[PDB]
RNA sequence: GCGAGCGUAGUUCAAUGGUAAAACAUCUCCUUGCCAAGGAGAAGAUACGGGUUCGAUUCCCGCCGCUCGCC
């Protein structure tokens, strides 16, 4: 029959007592999973080798439900293996588990799908996979590399089986307490009421005082054992303070500030009991061993370096640094070839080369080195630098000769090139080609190299021959293995031209394009089939691409009923986190019962199909559970759980920021010169805002901040553009997403940047480092967005004045200097890397910096007239009268009359400094500008020839100096012209 | 938190294994004087430290600053 609860862990613990794990038992305290077991996070550290597997339960009270939702539980079974070394096997003995505990694995769907790990309380990580059989997640399967504080040598592997969501999969039931424990009894018949009434304990009646006692003593006690050097008891009590400290947070008797502090008081226990340990064992002296350690036409060259599983956006960006990287070193060695052709798959990155040399070019080259002056001298020809210029050339020392190197020196010779036979170039230099590929995540599994994914095979040859070298323990052949599980999951390639037609012999597609024209062109017949057509946004496609190597697509259906949620929590849960495609009748395009999932390999595609229908028939039925229970009460009661949200220590939640949004959001719609008539409609829809942020729903799918809150105002009957307001205080969310069109949308969007800067920046979290805490970059890079695309005239340095003025901590004149520069820094990085010139952008953004759409508008419009011949004439004619006044004692300020105007040129120049400045006002356009200066150009050479300004008398010589004063002052507010070149 | 790319006169930019160039600015000499303009001349730099090589601005390592993605 099938397999029970018990049969499955008596062959579990039998197999992997085969292998050769020791089988230990479970410990005897409260843990919250397993990895935290005294003999998993303590015997790693070392060169102690330690293969071990056991079984134990894991308690952590914060889930717990009292026993009604089918898949969550406060109290579930594990199975935790640990194998240190790493054998090399490490995930073909893992199906081989698998087929031991009764599962078909040529049938079902496994996948290695990437999810790395990492928990800052034990201060470990490590990268790795998890595995979803037929669309349940059911193991995490990890390489260990940091714990405690100390990194790991050699390294870990941990698998950790999950034996009640493998129970429910490999038995046709949905509920837990259905799960058959041995012939006769029930899973629920032994653990439901232990389900039930440990909740009430853990969730109601817990004693909440006679835990924080309990908390500080366990610390004390732990404290105090690590200085008798005792290192078992300092950490079995630091394994019963953390529990204690779960019992309080699930009670909810932690607040929002006291986390960072408890997190902290007990981070640091874990983090210096490991080096007590580590040394305890060291001064026995390791009782259990320790770790230590030719010429013929041309021929193709291929080279494979197979892996495993890279994750989705590793194969795009190694894949190119490959190809470029032996583009570069291919021609560097002169050497010629053909078409240079890239490959992926998650498990492999091949390269081809057609057509390549068979010998380097050999031609002879010029080589000019040192000046005639370093080495050359009259009877002293060789001093020190020719010899040194031969040496390296092996080139007699009287074959050199002079040319006229620019001053006729720069004696050289030739040289020669050294064919060396194109087999023997490239063991020299393929090792530094593949160490060179860089990821941002990288591992090590035997050794201090580093890549993202152990490397296990590589096939690299060259015609016929093999190309020999090393790398990473591995000797470069022509073996490859095919897809796993198959009749060729190893087979040899003989000549490097016949190795695509082998390839896809074994049924892998490895052409990358290719595989997006055979999943999007064999799901539209299904599609059509039912009577639709599919959705996929082209940011999944690149995902769902490179997590399969032989695609087969499936349509599945699940229940009509669950149609009445949102359309946009369907499709998240149906993309976000599944990876499917959904499917919407073209005719009224709204979704269909139908969903298309893509398998991998030789699949039965009656269990598959059969298996993923019965996922989302469970994620749906917790999404609607939620939903109902937010459809209890209306949306103006939602604000008042807001205050358990922390934003900032010293300035507190996100209620009392959404407070300090409402009583400015009446003035920034002046600013903006927003319409009269709106300024009581933004203001209802300003206290609603942000309310959705602790709903039931937006906990779960925090992708869904800003829909969920539209969806529930228009159901309560607000006005449309109250409800659509609502949305766009979020966007844009991140690079390259839609900005706030609506009227009522700008106001709030914008008010609320303005106070996550200015609150943030007075108040210590400065960004003045490479470190990028509070994400100061983007929320200051929007603000300036919303207002470029949207024609609005702002004023930077008012409102800046008038947010400060609201927050908590005191803000004082001189901090809000710098958000401006923080700011325009910002736009003009923005300005720049749209095609401008660098010079006008700084002269514009010193008086027009304010508003930035001005700035923006006025910017763009100068280049066009820098490059008319104008410029010229213009960037002179104000020039001739700001240097000559660079500093006379200029006294009595205005002085512009005519008391003493004697003069015979200045009658003509004022009247025409007039009648241009009675046009040019302070927010002028450039081009007005740009013809109203173009006449006072000739009064001003018909004044300067003449009018000698400096003073040959005593006092009347002020007038000659304001009249110039005047006329060099008036494009103040325009642009600051004592920068640009050409002055 | 991690990666990626960068750093040359005062501002912008060429070059590379072995006399670091040019533009604008600065200075002096000219004089239909003080501004501008046309002419001659002069001075001025590889962020910092370390390594090989006879010689590194270039190849290698380490420190400081800047810009950009993810967290």
């Amino acid at each position: 029959s099938v397999l029970t609860f018990q049969q499955a862990i008596q062959r579990l613990q039998d197999y992997w007592a085969s292998v050769g794990c020791a089988v230990m038992q479970c410990s005897n305290t409260e843990v919250g999973a397993g990895t935290m077991n005294p003999l998993t996070f303590l015997r790693v550290l070392g060169p102690e080798p330690w293969n071990v597997a056991y079984v134990e339960p894991s308690i952590r009270p914060d889930d717990s439900r009292y026993g009604d939702n089918p898949n969550r539980l406060q109290r579930h079974t594990q199975f935790q293996v640990i194998l240190k070394p790493d054998p090399g096997n490490s995930q073909d003995l893992f199906l081989h588990s698998l087929s031991a505990l009764g599962i078909n694995v040529r049938e079902h769907d496994i996948r290695f799908v990437e999810d790395n790990w990492e928990s800052p309380v034990l201060g470990a990580w490590g990268l790795g996979w998890e595995v979803w059989m037929d669309g349940m997640e059911i193991t995490q399967f990890t390489y260990f590399q940091q714990s405690g504080s100390l990194p790991l040598l050699p390294v870990s592997v941990e698998i950790t089986y999950g034996l009640e969501r493998i129970l429910m999969s490999l038995q046709g039931v949905d509920h837990f307490k259905n799960i058959q424990y041995t012939k006769g009894i029930t899973y629920g018949e032994l653990f439901l009421e232990n389900e039930k009434e440990m909740s009430a304990y853990y969730l109601e009646h817990a004693n909440v005082d006679n835990i924080q006692k309990h908390f500080d003593d366990f610390e004390e006690e732990a404290r105090s054992l690590l200085s008798l050097w005792l290192p078992i008891p300092a950490y079995d009590h630091v394994l019963k303070a953390s529990h204690a400290f779960n019992i309080l947070d699930s009670r909810g008797f932690v607040g929002v500030t006291e986390r960072a502090r408890y997190f902290g008081r007990m981070r640091s226990l874990a983090r210096q009991c490991a080096q007590l340990w580590v040394k305890t064992r060291e001064n026995l002296g390791y009782p259990l061993g320790t770790y230590q350690e030719v010429v013929g036409q041309p021929r193709a060259f291929v080279l494979e370096i197979g892996t495993e599983e890279l994750p989705p956006h590793d194969v795009i960006e190694a894949t190119k640094q490959l190809e470029k990287s032996l583009i570069q070193i291919l021609e560097k060695r002169r050497l010629s070839h053909g078409k240079v052709r890239s490959y992926g798959t998650p498990r492999r990155l091949a390269v081809v080369v057609e057509n390549l040399n068979m010998k380097q070019m050999e031609e002879e080259i010029e080589l000019r080195g040192p000046p005639v002056a370093k080495a050359f001298d009259q009877e002293g020809r060789p001093t020190k630098a020719a010899e040194g210029f031969c040496r390296k050339n092996n080139v007699p020392i009287d074959s050199l000769y002079r040319r006229t190197d620019g001053k006729t020196e720069y004696i050289y010779a030739r040289v020669k090139e050294s064919a060396r036979f194109a087999d023997e170039v490239l063991t020299e230099d393929l090792p530094t080609i593949i160490s060179g590929i860089s990821f941002p995540k990288s591992m090590r599994w035997n050794s201090n190299i580093v890549f993202s994914r152990p490397i296990r095979w590589i096939f690299a040859l060259h015609g016929d021959l093999i190309v020999p070298f090393c790398f990473a323990g591995i000797s470069s052949g022509n073996q490859s293995c095919g897809l796993r599980n198959s009749s060729l999951a190893n087979f040899k390639v003989e000549a490097a031209e016949l190795y695509l037609h082998t390839l896809e012999k074994a049924g892998i597609l490895i052409d990358m394009q290719e595989r997006k024209q055979r999943i999007l062109h064999d799901s539209s017949i299904l599609a059509e089939g039912v009577g639709g057509d599919i959705i996929a946004p082209d940011s999944l496609v690149q995902e769902v691409i490179n997590l399969v190597e032989a695609p087969m697509p499936i349509i599945g259906r699940y229940d009509v009923s669950f149609l009445a949620l949102p359309k946009d929590v369907l499709i998240t849960v149906m993309q976000k986190h599944q990876k499917y495609f959904p499917v919407t009748s073209k005719t009224m395009g709204n979704l269909l019962p139908c969903f298309i999932t893509v398998a991998n390999g030789a699949i039965k595609e009656e269990v598959v199909r059969k298996g993923n229908e019965a996922v989302l028939r469970a994620r749906y039925e917790d999404a609607k559970f939620f939903y109902k229970m937010d459809t209890q009460k209306k949306l103006s009661e939602f604000r008042d759980q807001l205050s358990s949200i922390l934003f900032h220590e010293r300035l507190g939640t996100m209620l009392d920021k959404m407070k300090r949004v409402e009583n400015t959001v009446a003035e920034v719609a002046l600013l903006l010169g927003i319409n009269e008539k709106m300024i009581p409609a933004i203001k209802d829809a300003a206290a609603l805002a942000m309310s959705d942020l602790a709903t039931n729903i937006v906990t779960e799918f925090t992708s869904l901040a800003g829909i969920m809150a539209r969806h529930y105002a228009l159901r309560d009957g607000l006005s449309e553009q109250i409800a659509e307001a609502l949305f766009e205080i979020t966007l844009p969310r991140f690079s390259g997403d839609v900005f706030p069109k609506t009227d009522p949308g700008i106001v709030l969007a914008v008010t609320d940047r303005l106070d996550s800067l200015v609150g943030l920046f007075g108040a210590g979290c400065q960004p003045s480092s490479t470190n990028d805490p509070f994400g100061l970059r983007r929320i200051s890079y929007g603000l300036v967005q919303i207002l470029v695309e949207n024609k609005k005239n702002f004023d930077l340095t008012k409102a800046l004045t008038l947010v400060a003025e609201e927050q908590p901590i005191t803000i004082d004149s001189g901090v809000i200097d710098e958000v401006v520069q923080f700011v325009t820094r910002r736009l003009e990085q923005l300005l720049v890397d749209e095609g401008i010139n660098c010079e006008i952008v700084r002269s514009v953004l010193i008086e027009r910096a304010n508003c930035p759409y001005l700035a923006s508008q006025t910017a763009i419009e100068m280049e066009a007239f820098s490059r008319t011949e104008d410029f010229p004439k213009i960037v002179e004619a104000y020039s001739r009268p700001t240097r000559i006044i660079r500093g006379k004692e200029i006294g009595s300020a205005l002085e512009v009359d005519a008391s003493v105007f004697e003069k015979d040129e200045e009658r003509a120049l004022w009247s025409a400094y007039l009648e241009v400045a009675d046009k040019i006002h302070p927010g002028v356009d450039i081009k007005a500008f740009a013809d109203a200066s173009l006449e006072l150009l000739q009064p001003l050479e018909d004044f300067f020839t003449n009018v000698f300004v400096m003073a040959e008398d005593e006092k009347v010589r002020n007038n000659r100096l304001a009249l110039l004063t005047k006329v060099a002052s008036l494009p103040k507010g325009i642009a600051d012209l004592s920068v640009l070149p050409g002055f």
